[PDB]
C-alpha cells in the first residue's frame, strides 16, 4: 500500500518526464534546426534515449541540441538505472531483510482497530482458545512483556503480537482497548487486578479474570472483571465427579432459588447402557436435561440416544427435582478410596471437591504446597517404586492422576492399570496431544485443561453480547399456559410484553428439547418452557401474561 | 558523512569527463582533420561512456579506434562497476552492521560535552530522563549488560552506552572530564568504585544514590559531591502518611524501604508489625513475622483487624495493588498508605483503595531533579 | 529447483523473441516495402532489447516507431528488471533465511523411506550413528530444544528435526509409518508416551533405551519391540570386571550405572562401598559414604588402602581420568575398571592407569547397532 | 587470495574472449562481405558491441554476419550484465554477509601453523598473558568448547578462537599440537589431566599446567604436563608476606641444597628508607641481591636505588647466609593480629602461609568452604554492620581484604582505611582496573592477579628454550678463580668446557650486578659468578676448570 503508492507515483513521474523531453524536442528540432517531427517520433526518440539504445538515426547537430541530447541521456541513467535500482532496494529490500532477519516488536495497534479481543497471557488454555476461534477468524490480539516470547508467538501464527508492559496504562491505550470487543485476563492474580484497574480507567470494555485462586474471585470483580472463571477449582472438579465409583449429582448453578442446573456422570449409574427414554429420567424426577455431554460434543438428549460410561447428562429443576434424582441412583458404594496423585493448584481443587460430598482420599507430591494448609500430603516421588504402594494405593478404589508432567501421567496411567485392572482411573492432560495416549494408557476418563478451559472462555466470548445480560440474571421454567395452545412464538409476543426470552421448548411426554427454538417455532399443549431474565422480569412475567 | 566520498567521485568524474572531451576535439583534429565544438566533446564524450552510442561523430583511424575504446571501458568501470560497487560497500554495508546485528555504542565522540552519564537505570532514573527532556540535556545511561543495552536501544529519549562502568578507559571514552554530572545509582560497592575511578581522572560533581544511610560518609570519602539516601526517604514518608494509645501499623514488606519506615515508627514511638515471606539479608535489629502475605491466613492471622493503618511495601506494584483490594475489602476504612515502584501505577493504588500513595520514581527524579538543577 | 522458473522464463524469452522478429519482418514489409529475412529479424530484435542499438535497420513510419518503442522497453523490463528482480527474490531470499537465520526443518519430506528415527541424541546415539554410515541409512534425530537443533545442524552425519517427540502430528511429518526402525532414548515417561503415540498411527519397531529395569515390562506394555537396560549392562560389565576373603571394591559414583554394579557385586557376594558427593534420588537400597571424592581425604578416610579393587563410575570422564591418576599415583597396582562416557576418553583411561576401561558409547551403540541390523 | 584468483582468472577469460571475437571478425568480414579490418579495428568493434554500445558505423550486411553479432551481442550481456554481478556478488558478499551476521566458528586450524601457543581455558590471567603478548605479535590461539563465549571472544582481538572440545584427540590434531611451541592448560585440575594425557598422545609439546589446587601438583606432572603454577597459592602468599607489619624472609627455591633464593618485603624493615649500598646487605650478609622488585618492574639493583616501603629484594645465597640477614631485621613485632577477609582458594592459601611462620590469624567468609576443612572460619557478610567489629577487628594489626569482588574490596579497604589508619591493609584485585582504585581508598599493597600471573606464565614462555632445560637443573654460585683474572667469556670457553653457562657478574665490593652479560664481557678480579646448569655439570665444573 504505502509503498506501491510511491512506486507507481514513480511511474507518473516518468511519464510525464517522457511527455516533457518528447514535447521539448519536437519544439527544439523544429526552432534550432528546421526539422519537423511527428508526436509519436519524439516519443521514439526520448524512449531510445533514456533506454540508452541509442539507434542514431535522430540526432541533434547543434550544440544546444546536443546540449538537450546531453541532459536526456544523463536523465534516463539517473532515473533509470541509479533511482529505480536505489528506490527499489530502498523501499522495498529494507523491509524484507530488516523484519525478517530482526525482529521489529510490534509497540501499537492501528487507531482505526475494532472489534478485536486482547489476550493476556499465553498458555495452552489461551493457545487452544486462540486456534479454536483462529478457525473462526477472529481478530486476536496477544500481549506480553517477554521479548524471547513475542518473537516466538510471531511464528506460529495465528495471531497477532503486540510487545508491551500489559498493566501499563500507555501501552494499553496503543491497543486500543476502548474499541475493544472483549478482554481475556490471564496472568496472575496479582497482575489480572492490576490489568482490570487500569483497564477501567480508560474504557469499560468487558473483561473476562482467569483467577488463579478461587478466594481472590471476589477482588477480582471488584478490580472491574466483569466476569471471573475458576479454572483449577473447575478442572479439579471435573477429576472428581468422574473419580468416584457411582456418578452423583453436581450442583452448578442455585439461581433464582428454585431453580438449579447440576451435571452427572452416567458412569457406575443405572442409566450406563441404556437410552434416554428408558431410564425415564424425566418422567420419575420432572427435571430437565438440557443437554447430553460425551466425547467433547453437547449435544440435544434424544430417546435414540444411547448413555454410555463416559457420559456427562445436564440437568435442569427444582430442589426437590434433583433429589428425586439422587435417590434413583441412588446410594454410593462404601469404603470408598481415592487416591490423588500429585498436589498442586488442580490436584488440591480435586480433594476439595471430594471433601465437599465427603469421600476419603489420599494426597501424595513431591513437596509441600506453598499455597495449601488445609490438606494432609503423603510426601513423596510417585515414580520411585514402592511409593504408591507403602501409601497404601492397594486398597484404593479410584486413581486422579494429576501432574503437571504429561509422560509422567501416560506412565502413572499405564503402570497403575497394569497392577490395578478393576480400579476408576481419571488423567488429567495439560496438552490435548497427550488426551489419546492417556486413554490408550488404560484411564477410564481423561481431563484435558486445554479444551475444558476454551469451552469455557469460548462460550463467555460468543455469548458475550448476552453474557453481562444473563450475569446478574436468573433462569426460570414456566409452564406453557393452554391459552397460547396453538401459537407461534413470533405470534404471542413474550419478548415486547414480559422482557424474557424462550431458551428452550421441550414436550409432553419427551426427553426430547428444542433448544433456542426460531420465533416461527408453533407452540404445542403441555409444552415447558425455559426462559432467562431479570429478577424483576421473572416476575413481571406471570404478571403480563395474565393481564396482556 | 558518506556525502563527502560520494561528491568527490562526482568531481572525479567530472574532471574526467573534461579530460576526455578535451582529448577528443584534440586527437579529432590531429588525427582526423576535423573541427568539434566543446559542446561536441561534452556530448560526444557522454554519449560513450553512458554507452548510448549514436553513432554520428565516430572515428575513422586506428589511433581514434583505441581513444574510443579506452573512453568506452573506463565508461563501464566508473558507471556500471565503481558506482553501483560504491554503493553498496558505502551505505548498504553500514546498514547491515547498525540494522540486522546490534552494533552496541562502546564510546561517545570526542567533542561531546555538557552530557549527564547515569550509571545504573530503573524506574526512578528513567522518570529522572522523561522530566528533564524540555531542558533538552543529553543523557547517556552506561550498562555492563548486553541485553539491556539492546532493549534501552530500541525505545529512545536518551543515549546507550555498553561497557564496564567500573573501567578507567571505558570512563575516558565517556569523556567524563567533560561532562555536566554524574549520576550513581549502582551497588555501594560500585559506587564506591565508580567514584575512586572518577576522581581519578576528572572532578565531575558526582550525585551517588546511597543503598545504607552509613555508606554515606563512606561515598563522600569516595569522591562523591552529594548523597540521596532515598529508602529512608522513601521510608520516612510511608510512616510520616501512616500517622499524620492503641494504635497498631501493618507494615506489609521488609526490605529497605519497610525498614526504613518501621525504623521511623520507633522514633515515634509507634507499634508496629513487619510482614515478609522472607528474612532480612541485611537487617537484623528488627522482628518480623514470616510468611507470604499473598496467601491469605496471615493477615487474618496476624490481626489486620485491630489495627489503625497499613503499609503496603513491595518491590512489585502488582502485588500491592492487590495487596490494598485486600485491605480494602476487609476493612472498609483502615488507613492504607501504598508504595509505586514505577508511576505508572499510582492511579490504580488510589483506584484500589489506599489513602495515601508514595511514588519511589517521582520521589527519587525530583530529588535528583532540584540537585542537577542547583548544582 | 529454482531452475525450472528460471528456464521457463528463457521459454517465454524465446518465444517473445521469435514473436518479435516475426513482428519485425511482417511490419517491415507492409509499412514501409522492405523485405528482410528472418534472420535480421533475430539480429535486429535482439540489438533492441539488449539495447545494443546499432541504428542501421531502422523504421521511418508512426507506425514502426511505436513498435521499435514497445521492443524496447520490453527489453528494459524483461532483462534489465525482472531478470535481475527474479534472481534476488528466487534464490538470493531463500539465502538468507537458510544461512543468516537458522531455520529448522519441522517435516520431511512426503516421500522419505527407510529411515531410522532417533528421540533423544546422546554419546551412545552420536556413536550410533557414525558406526553405521558405511550401510547409508538416513538417521534422523529429532529435539525439541531449539538450541540442540542448531548445534547439530551445523556438525551433520545425520537429519536434524525441530520438534515435539511426543506429538502426533510431528510423528506423521517425520513420516513414522514409512519409518525403517525408531530408537527410544528419552526418559521412562517420555518413551512411553513416545510408544503410545507412535502405536497410533504404525506400527514400526521401536527399540527403547530403558531407564530402570523395572519399566522394561512398561515399555513392551506401551508398544516397544524391544527393550535395552544398559546401565544394568554397564553396570554389570564394571561389576565383572572389578572381580574377575578379604576382598574389597571401591565404587566411586553412585548414579544409575554405580548402583547397577553395587546391586551386581550383591549377587557374588563381594563387600564394596559406595563414595558419592550426594544421595541418590532414585535409590534406597544401598548405603553410600557421602562427601566429594575429588576433595582428598575422603578416599584416604573410608580406606582406599586395604581395597582391592576400584570402580571409577562418573558421568564425567575428565573427573574419571583425574581419580583413576590420584588412585594409580596411591596403589600402584590395585585393580582399577573405569567408566568412559565417551569413546573420546577410552584411552587415556589406560593412559592414566586403568586396567580396564568400559565404554557407554561403544557398548551401547554396539547392541543398539546388532538390534538394527537383525530386525 | 582465493577469490582474487578466481576474479582475474575471469579477466583473462574476457581478455581470450575479446581477441577470439575480434579475430573472428576480421576472418569472416573479409570472407563474407569482402572487408578489410585492421586489429585495432576488431577490438574497437568487439568491445563496441559486448559493453552494448554499439556504434552502428561497423556493420555487417550478410546473414552470417548477422548471426556472429547477435552471438557476440549475447556473449557481452552474459559475461558482463549477468556473470561479472552475480559472479562477484557470491564470491564477494556471501562471505561478507554470511560471516558477519552469523557467527561461523573456526573448527580447524590451517596445515601450515607452525611455532603457535595454544591457550585452554579464558580468564583475567590468560586474558591479560594474551594481551601483553599480542604487543609482541605471538601467534595465539585460544580454545573453548563454550558457543556463546567463542564469538565473544572474536569481537576482541587480539587472537583468534578455535571452538571445539578441548580433550577431544580429534579437534586437537587439527589445532596441529605437534607444530605447537607451546601449551597453556588453564581448565579444572580434572580437565588438564585429560588434557595433558591427550596431547602426550600425539605430541611431546611442552604444556604448562596452572593447577586449581596445590596437591594436585603432582598428579598434573603425571598426565605430561612440562610445567605445573599453582596461582592462589603464590597468589595468597604473596598477600601474606605483605600483611604482616615487619617484612620477613620469604624462602623461594632451596636446589643444589646449599644455594638459596629468597625474596624479602623492604615493608616495616630497617632497610626502608635507605639505599641498598646504603643498608650493606650482601656486605653483612654475603647474599647476592640479584633484583629489586617495586611497581611491576624487576630491576639492576644499584647503590643508588633508594628502597622504598613497597620495595621486594630478590636475594640469592647459601643457607648461613639468609639466616644472616634474618637476624639484620631482625625480630618481629608482638602480638600481630591479621584478619583475612574472604575465604576462597586465595584468602585460604594466605592463612596457610601466615600459619607457616606462625602468625596468628582471623577467616572471615560468607558461607562453607567446599574444598577446605582444616581452617576455622567466621561466617558473616563482611558488608553487613558490625560483622567485622564482632569478629574483634579492632585488635587488628592488619587486614588481607581478599574478595572475588573487586568493587567489594575496594569498598572494604575504604571502609577499613577509615575505622583504623593505623593498620597495615592488602588488598587483593581480580582485575587490574582495579588496582588503582584500590590505592586509592587506602590500601599499603595491592596484589594483581591476572598481572601477577601474566608475568609468571608470560617468563615460562619466553625463557621456554631454557625453561625444561633450566627444569630439573640447579643454579650454583663459584667465585672467579684469580687465573681468569682480565679474561673475556667467549675467551675463557667455560660452556663448550664444562657445560654451564654464565647467568651473573657481580663485583667485589659492590651490590650492583650484571645479568646474562655478554660473551664480550671482560671479567675482573674478586668477581662472583652465578651459573645455571645440570646437577652432573656443576660437579664436572671445578673438575674441568682446573684440568683444562
Ligand atoms: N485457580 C484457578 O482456577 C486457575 C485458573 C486459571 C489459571 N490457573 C493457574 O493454573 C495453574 C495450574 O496449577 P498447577 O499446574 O500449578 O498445579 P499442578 O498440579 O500441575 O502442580 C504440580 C504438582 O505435582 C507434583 N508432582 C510433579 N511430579 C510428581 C510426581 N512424579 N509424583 C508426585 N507429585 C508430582 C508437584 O509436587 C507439584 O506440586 C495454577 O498454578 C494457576 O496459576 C488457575
Ligand atoms: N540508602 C537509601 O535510602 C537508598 C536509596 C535509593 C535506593 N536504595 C536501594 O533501593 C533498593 C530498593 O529496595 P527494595 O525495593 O528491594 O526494598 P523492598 O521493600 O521492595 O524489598 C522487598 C521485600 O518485599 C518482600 N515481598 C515481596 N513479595 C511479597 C509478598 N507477596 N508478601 C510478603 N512480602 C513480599 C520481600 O520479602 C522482600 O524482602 C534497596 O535495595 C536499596 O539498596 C537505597
Ligand atoms: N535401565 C538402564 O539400564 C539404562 C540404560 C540406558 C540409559 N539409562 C540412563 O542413563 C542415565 C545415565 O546415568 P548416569 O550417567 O547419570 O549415572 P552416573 O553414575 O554417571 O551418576 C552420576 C553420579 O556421580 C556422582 N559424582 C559426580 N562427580 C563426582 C565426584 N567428583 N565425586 C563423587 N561423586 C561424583 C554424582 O553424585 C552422581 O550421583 C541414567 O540416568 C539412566 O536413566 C539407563
Ligand atoms: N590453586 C591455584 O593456585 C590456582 C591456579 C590457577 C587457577 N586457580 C583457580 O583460581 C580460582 C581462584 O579462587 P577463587 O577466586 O575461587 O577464591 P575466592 O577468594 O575469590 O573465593 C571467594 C570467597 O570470598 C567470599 N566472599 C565474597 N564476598 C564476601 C563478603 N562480602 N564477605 C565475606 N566473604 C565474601 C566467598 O564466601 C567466597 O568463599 C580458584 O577457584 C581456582 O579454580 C587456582
Ligand atoms: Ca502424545
Ligand atoms: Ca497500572
Ligand atoms: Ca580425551
Ligand atoms: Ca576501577
Ligand atoms: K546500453
Ligand atoms: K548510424
Ligand atoms: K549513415
Ligand atoms: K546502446
Ligand atoms: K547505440
Ligand atoms: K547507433
Ligand atoms: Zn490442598
Ligand atoms: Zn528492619
Ligand atoms: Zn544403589
Ligand atoms: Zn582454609
Amino acid at each position: 500500500r504505502q509503498n506501491l503508492k510511491v512506486l507507481l507515483l514513480y511511474c507518473a513521474f516518468l511519464l510525464v518526464m517522457l511527455l516533457a523531453y518528447a514535447s521539448i524536442f519536437r519544439y527544439l528540432m523544429w526552432h534550432l534546426e528546421g526539422r519537423a517531427y511527428s508526436f509519436m517520433a519524439g516519443i521514439y526518440w526520448t524512449i531510445t534515449v533514456m533506454t540508452t539504445l541509442g539507434f542514431g538515426d535522430i540526432t541533434f547537430e547543434s550544440d544546444a541540441g546536443y546540449l538537450f541530447a546531453s541532459i536526456v541521456t544523463v536523465s534516463g541513467v539517473i532515473f533509470l538505472d541509479i533511482i529505480l535500482p536505489f528506490g527499489f532496494v530502498s523501499m522495498f529490500l529494507a523491509p524484507w531483510i530488516e523484519r525478517r532477519l530482526r525482529y521489529h516488536p510490534t509497540i501499537e495497534l492501528p487507531d482505526d482497530t475494532r472489534g478485536h479481543i486482547l489476550i493476556f497471557g499465553i498458555d495452552p488454555i489461551t493457545r487452544t482458545l486462540i486456534r479454536k476461534l483462529e478457525s473462526r477468524n477472529h481478530l486476536f490480539v496477544v500481549v506480553t512483556d517477554n521479548y524471547d516470547q513475542a518473537l516466538h508467538l510471531e511464528e506460529q501464527e495465528g495471531f497477532k503480537v503486540v510487545y508491551g508492559s500489559p498493566t501499563d496504562a500507555h501501552v494499553l491505550a496503543g491497543l486500543r482497548v476502548a474499541a475493544a470487543r472483549s478482554i481475556i485476563a490471564n496472568l496472575s492474580d496479582p497482575d489480572n487486578a492490576n490489568l482490570c484497574l487500569t483497564v477501567r480507567s480508560l474504557c469499560q470494555t468487558p473483561i473476562i479474570a482467569v483467577v488463579k485462586e478461587p478466594v481472590h474471585g471476589e477482588l477480582l470483580r471488584l478490580a472491574g472483571a466483569n466476569q471471573v472463571v475458576p479454572l483449577t477449582r473447575i478442572l479439579g472438579r471435573y477429576l472428581g465427579i468422574r473419580a468416584t465409583t457411582c456418578g452423583a449429582l453436581a450442583h452448578i448453578l442455585d439461581s433464582f432459588g428454585n431453580l438449579q442446573i447440576a451435571e452427572l456422570p452416567v458412569h457406575g449409574t443405572p442409566f450406563a447402557g441404556k437410552t434416554i427414554g428408558e431410564s425415564g429420567i424425566r418422567q420419575r424426577t420432572g427435571l430437565s436435561i438440557i443437554g447430553v455431554w460425551e466425547r467433547g460434543s453437547l449435544t440435544t438428549p434424544q430417546r435414540e440416544t444411547v448413555l454410555t460410561e463416559q457420559s456427562l447428562l445436564v440437568l435442569a429443576g427444582t430442589k426437590s427435582q434433583l433429589a428425586a434424582l439422587e435417590y434413583l441412583i441412588g446410594e454410593a458404594p462404601e469404603d470408598e478410596l481415592i487416591f490423588i496423585i500429585g498436589h498442586g493448584r488442580i490436584g488440591c481443587a480435586a480433594a476439595a471437591f471430594l471433601d465437599r460430598k465427603p469421600v476419603p482420599f489420599i494426597l501424595i507430591d513431591r513437596q509441600e504446597s506453598p499455597v495449601c494448609n488445609d490438606h494432609v500430603v503423603v510426601y513423596g516421588d510417585a515414580t520411585v517404586g514402592q511409593t504408591l504402594r507403602q501409601a497404601g494405593i492397594d486398597r484404593a478404589s479410584g486413581i486422579i492422576v494429576t501432574t503437571n508432567d504429561d509422560s509422567t501421567n501416560i506412565f502413572l496411567t499405564l503402570a497403575c492399570r497394569h497392577l490395578h485392572s478393576h480400579i476408576r482411573i481419571v488423567a488429567r492432560a495439560n496438552g490435548e496431544e497427550n488426551v489419546d495416549q492417556l486413554y490408550a494408557a488404560g484411564a477410564d476418563f481423561v481431563v484435558s485443561n486445554a479444551s475444558v478451559g476454551a469451552n469455557i472462555l469460548g462460550n463467555l466470548l460468543e455469548h458475550k453480547e448476552s453474557a453481562f445480560l444473563s450475569e446478574g440474571m436468573a433462569v426460570f421454567r414456566r409452564p406453557l399456559p393452554p391459552a397460547m395452545a396453538g401459537k407461534t412464538i413470533a405470534e404471542t409476543r413474550l419478548r415486547p410484553l414480559t422482557g424474557c426470552s424462550i431458551v428452550a421448548i421441550e414436550a409432553p411426554d419427551r426427553a426430547d428439547i428444542l433448544i433456542s427454538p426460531p420465533p416461527e417455532t408453533i407452540l404445542a399443549e403441555g409444552a415447558r418452557l425455559i426462559l432467562i431474565g431479570t429478577s424483576e422480569q421473572e416476575k413481571t412475567f406471570d404478571q403480563t401474561i395474565a393481564a396482556r
